[PDB]
């Protein structure tokens, strides 16, 4: 929390925010409150507006945008709606003076936090994602032109959405799968939990993994990743799917035998050097960058306003060995869905 400004190009108007990262925790979503100083010699006659925008977009020349929430505010001349001051704003307006004047941006119910992506050699889609801004702009008519807008009296900040763990959780993460191989009825057994449905950036996933083998195979391997999916789903239906955590239990479970072990994973943007092809909450070279947060979808909400879908799910592999007369080993695998956000605030 550094107070920021940006001042326009004519130095007609200038923009403060408290911060950059806004926190939504699904119960309510922080606004933005702000405060605009003008040059009151150069805005004599105009009229300042402040605009919130949140964009989805997509294209690294071909390009999409849609518009998934806007609205604007009039902070000068004062309209005389503006409701109660924030104390980071009736201390920006002491400090700076008069010709200050505060807005509050509120977000709605029903938006995706900040999400992007570049797409790896081997992906198929394009870049996209998400983006928030602030704007604030003068306007003016002459005799000749009517509310013209331009560029040297605007001025615009890069906000961000965060996704911040809600109150409640869902039940704890639990599945189980059976399988019977070709020419034996004798199933594997596989049951997983997690400890619990949502997980913080940088928190270790327990997962407690439970082969059960009647079969005459080996269970050579057991493999347990951190699956990152992301689905593009406006202007172009992009899928993606990564792996940014992986362990395995260093361990075997003989033909009719069983074995119960609790791995850890930690899924981390640093796990991998390999940048691109992944949900990010902001630009790949940025230092605060994290892997993007779980979407959480509002009850009744069509999810293709969401722009992009980002999930998470812990897999599990197992590799089973070959038995006489067949090429090959074989794998199996299930799913087991949670949620990956930044901590309750």
């Amino acid at each position: 929390h550094v107070i920021f400004k940006k001042i326009s190009r004519d130095k007609s108007v200038t923009i403060y925010l408290g911060k950059r990262d806004y926190i939504d925790h699904v119960e309510r979503v922080e606004p933005v409150d702000g405060v605009v100083l003008v040059d009151p010699e150069l805005v004599k006659g105009k009229r300042v507006y402040v605009s919130l925008t949140c964009a989805f977009r997509y294209g690294q020349g071909l390009s999409f945008r849609r518009d998934l929430y806007f609205s604007q505010v009039q902070v000068f001349p004062p309209v005389g709606a503006s409701g109660a001051t924030t104390r980071l704003q009736e201390s920006l307006i002491k400090k700076l003076g008069a010709n200050t004047y505060p807005f509050l941006l509120t977000f709605p119910d029903y938006l995706p936090c900040s999400v992007m992506l570049q797409p790896a050699p081997q992906d198929v889609g394009k870049s996209c994602g998400v983006d928030f801004e602030i704007k604030a702009f003068a306007t003016h008519s002459t005799d000749v032109e009517e509310d013209k807008i331009p560029k040297k009296s605007s001025v615009r900040l890069l906000i961000r959405k965060v996704q911040h763990a809600p109150r409640d959780m869902g039940p704890q993460p639990r599945a189980e799968a059976s399988w019977q191989f070709f020419m034996s009825d004798k199933p594997l057994r596989l049951a997983v939990s997690l400890s619990k449905e949502i997980y913080y950036h940088g928190e270790p996933i327990p997962v407690t993994v439970a082969v059960t083998n009647s079969t005459e195979k080996t269970v050579k391997k057991i493999k347990v990743l951190v699956e990152q999916v992301t689905n593009v789903v406006l202007y172009s239906s992009d899928y993606y799917i990564k792996t940014v955590a992986a362990e395995e239990a260093q361990e075997k479970v003989p033909p009719n035998s069983s074995l119960t072990k609790t791995l850890t994973l930690v899924p981390l943007l640093a796990n991998n050097r390999e940048r691109r092809g992944i949900a990010l909450d902001g630009k790949i070279k940025h230092e605060d960058t994290n892997l993007a947060s779980s979407t959480i979808i509002k009850e009744g909400i069509d999810k293709t306003v969401m722009g992009i879908l980002v999930s998470y799910q812990i897999k599990v592999k197992l590799t089973v060995s070959g038995l006489l007369g067949e090429l090959t080993s074989s794998e199996v695998a299930t799913e087991v869905p949670f949620r990956l956000m930044h901590p309750q605030p």
